């Protein structure tokens, strides 16, 4: 054959990857992680796994088109879970998602029933790895993700408020004419309507944007700052009523929190993780907290100071989840 | 006001951007290009531009909303094109898209309309700009653009073959087992059906596999390297079948254009420029040769020396091309 | 000839660069922000000038070597500063260094001599550079440079305590088993002796150390955390001692500043500015505090709180600085 | 505890980490190029001047901020380099003045006989990157004293003769070396060989529009860019006394290729005993497969009879070398 003649083999080939990526569903979220993931070079294999055949194998072909100005060198996709085997790092992104008016709560039955399928097989292949939940309600499918897979819960992680903050910072810096970059603050609890803005916590070069303006993000803000909490809370919905749906920054989110864990930064992010025995919360519920993200996932929580207000929103946000959370047969 | 509190302004700044792109069209194809070049760190300003009001809010917003990701601190859209002012690089991919089994040239007449509209206002806002067009049948398109902006040739350029050739590169790895950015090979002409694969070129370490195999291309050939070209002629087609359209490959094609324009970098890439004075041509056809690409556009075109199948193809590949643009309504 | 024969040259037109850096002095301080710049893509030409003709033409020659591996596509040098025209940044690093045992402050009468024959050979070709300054010491050497070159505050930058904030927060990243890029603190005023670490702004996801410790950085602290204000100021010192110089870390603070203009980002770095006005300081003292950096240069100043002994710490370092500036002959 | 009041601990080993030995000019040129492109999770530096070699790890260090590789280790003691996935060796004497890098090789070689059972004893199943020179015969010690199969024992080669090559080449064509093709084999040394065949731009040969190419005979001489490739270390050290930035860079490269397993080809040395005629254990650079597991192939250039000749020739010299070393 031509290649013998191009080339001589030396080497009996064993090809197993050593930082592969798999993305469990092929819809907007699902591709929007995996072009991010594919261009910060994170993965020397990237899989896609999904449930529709023609629009997997399209997707996947449409990928490996652009190979050449990629450095992932090797894509490939199955309905079979047996092309996700020997991951370090599995995206979850399959089931349903709201519809206008719809809150990511309504999904919970939906998901977790897909979960039931998803998390069985991605547990069976690969050992090593850490799940990474987009899937929504992420607290909460975080959780039953966590159940279900038998996996300690560093490895389980919620994507979480990590483009909630993101989204924040955004706008912060709008107002303020700087970098999101250079724009700091947290926004915790549930990736839904009852997340938490830290207002305490806001600042740039380390000035707290409160103690400037007491009234930071009260009705009694003469600028309103709260109106920038209900855009982020209000941003998934506002982006599906103009798009049909959101993928890019959500893609981004995932990207950001993938190099942390593929890279062992130990950078903080809002992510979703188990919450008791913090703030008075006596269950396993599973929110985002600021924690430490690296090889072996969540290996460090930190505690932020809440003011009162702050601290009863987050604990209202826990029993929000809750509420839904503990009605869960699976 | 809190920012007046937290920051002194030391001037009001000359707000031009420097390395400013703009993405006609948030379809598919050209939100591929945007994320792209987002993540390609190549622009300072992204500007969208369309007719769809809320498609486009939408986009413009869920790109925004990872900025705190990226470092392309400005994202701006409208379907005004003031929005597009003092672009470096202007990419047009909006019209109408492919359908399945619709061939690029049946969107001919549709397009042209279409750049009627597109093209003098680009010029208007950017008089200084490349214009680097997408939307097919490309060469026909690019042709059109150079008509109607009045820009000399150097600064009107079609992504022609580009994502081809690198089609073609990825099968040839798959083959051999070799990387495609060692794996070359040159697909030039039209971009379609009657697009060119120059045999004599294709090598791995600067050895010809024609060299190995005299064979290589023809009917003859033991191992159907043709069936290579065809995949390439016939991959938009079954990626259109599979997933309903094309978008990852081209956006990554076109970064990578947008790439060597910005940097300056003079690559060689196979993209649609006016040959007239080549292999027998003597009208105003656009179509694919090997082009030294910077800062002006196509400074220096590559004479690729073509066997007499290779030069008749293409030269016929030509007319196939000038029979439409003789006869187009502008 | 060849390349007539295999290229048709369709365009003469004069390059003009776009993005072009400058970086004066080729000693290891310079070539390290060469080669950190090259390596971030951040300039489309890249200019070097010193006065010993043999070492700058072979650090030149040797960069240009790794041109297969960059994308930047112009690497020059002379020892004559028309090489340098039409930069959008010029970097200084020429000039005495620190021995042991010696203050950045004694070489304040050296490097103002030569100053003066490189501020206006710079200025004169550039009119649209920013100036960065990293020749120590820098807070002065900033002040030199812009009563020399006559450019408003916002183009002269100095190096100042970017570097020291970076060493500021990898020290307490790894006290605290965090990413430094999820540390945050400040260290402003010189960058030497009297520089002034800003406890009350140190934090991680916005929790103030200082809040929970209120001892944090006084002779009272249990942890002694001084003694990472204590390491910064000696750490250029330490390193000097064991390899002789210093050059990475500096060379990386000076890309990280050059990213930040060149990509127009407006992040907030701890930079040599004019600070009169602030504080209470009344004369033209040249200090670090926290600067939104972008393309017209430093554009706005962060009005850092600081508590009453940061702040009188502050101004003692402005009071040394100003005492120095006192002694400078134009 | 402060950190305690701040963080709750829930847990109590690198997977991509690369070890540089050697931190004189090129092994740090190594070790920056390796962290500007992200290449590891952990450096560790390891050489034999306990001073330099910690401020070097420390000035590193400080630009943490900067940089996505979050440990950076140094010691004389190479327990540090466990673990390792990539070895890369740059130590040893270096190319002086107005001298062949053959004048390097006993020397080199006793370095070696204490460096290389040192890194294989702590990460056993690493590649090693030869880069010290003469780069090819101390390819082949490596091997030798490690007992590595030969996929596993990689020299830089003729990666940067190339690179330079396509360079100079690129600068006569005004075209982006990345658009520039070109191959320089054999020693990475005064007897490497330009396959004048291979030498194209967009699959156009030059020696088709130029058929006297690299010759005598050629009216534009470009054998000179050749030339220049062999004289450009000396000219280089000549001028600033080494060479460091390129040669990182072109290491930086063969490490994307292996820790990302790219399966990219690249001129670099390895042991050629069967394939180009050659019947000895013999290692110089032929266009190789470069990926996780370190060269499984290599391609076989169709090579003039001279091309033949002179690599045979480029070739004899190193065995000849090689029998009279004792290790
Ligand atoms: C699995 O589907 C999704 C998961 C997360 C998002 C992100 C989205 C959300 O959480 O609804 C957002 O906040 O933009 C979008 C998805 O489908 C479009
Ligand atoms: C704007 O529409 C398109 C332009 C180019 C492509 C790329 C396509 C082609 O050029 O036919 C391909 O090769 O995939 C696809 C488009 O719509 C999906
Ligand atoms: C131009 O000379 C220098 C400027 C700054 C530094 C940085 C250095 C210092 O300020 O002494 C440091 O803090 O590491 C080092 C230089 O020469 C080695
Ligand atoms: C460790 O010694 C070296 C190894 C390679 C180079 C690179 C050099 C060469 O290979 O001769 C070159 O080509 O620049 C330089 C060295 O010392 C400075």
């Amino acid at each position: 054959a031509l290649k013998d003649q191009l080339i001589v083999n030396l080497l009996k080939e064993e090809q197993v990857p050593q930082n592969k990526i798999t993305v469990v569903g092929v819809g907007a979220v699902g591709m929007a992680c995996a072009i991010s993931i594919l261009m910060k070079d994170l993965a020397d294999e990237l899989a896609l796994v999904d449930v529709i055949e023609d629009k997997l194998k399209g997707e996947m072909m449409d990928l490996q088109h652009g190979s050449l100005f990629l450095k992932t060198p090797k894509i490939v996709s199955s309905k079979d879970y047996s092309v996700t085997a020997n991951s370090k790092l599995v995206i979850i992104t399959a089931g349903a998602r709201q519809q206008e008016g719809e809150s990511r709560l309504n999904l919970v039955q939906r998901n977790v029933n897909i979960f039931k399928f998803i998390i069985p097989n991605v547990v069976k292949y690969s050992p090593q790895c850490k799940l990474l939940i987009v899937s929504n309600p992420v607290d909460i499918l975080t959780y039953v993700a966590w159940k279900i897979s038998g996996f300690p819960k560093n490895r389980v992680i919620g994507s979480g408020c990590n483009l909630d903050s993101a989204r924040f910072r955004y706008l912060m810096g709008e107002r303020l004419g700087v970098h999101p970059l250079s724009c700091h603050g947290w926004v915790l609890g549930e990736h839904g309507d009852s997340s938490v803005p830290v207002w305490s916590g806001v600042n740039v070069a380390g000035v707290s944007l409160k103690s400037l303006n007491p009234q930071l993000g009260t009705d009694a803000d003469k600028e309103q700052w709260k109106d920038v909490h209900k855009q982020v809370v209000d941003s998934a919905y506002e982006v599906i009523k103009l798009k049909g749906y959101t993928s890019w920054a959500i893609g981004l989110s995932v990207a950001d929190l993938a190099e942390s864990i593929m890279k062992n930064l130990r950078r903080v992010h809002p992510i979703s993780t188990m919450i008791k025995g913090l703030y008075g919360i006596k269950e396993d519920v599973f929110l985002s907290v600021p924690c430490i993200l690296g090889q072996n996932g969540i290996s460090d929580v930190v505690k932020v100071t809440l003011t009162p207000d702050e601290e009863a929103r987050l604990k209202k946000s826990a029993d929000t989840l809750w509420g839904i959370q503990k009605e869960l047969q699976f």
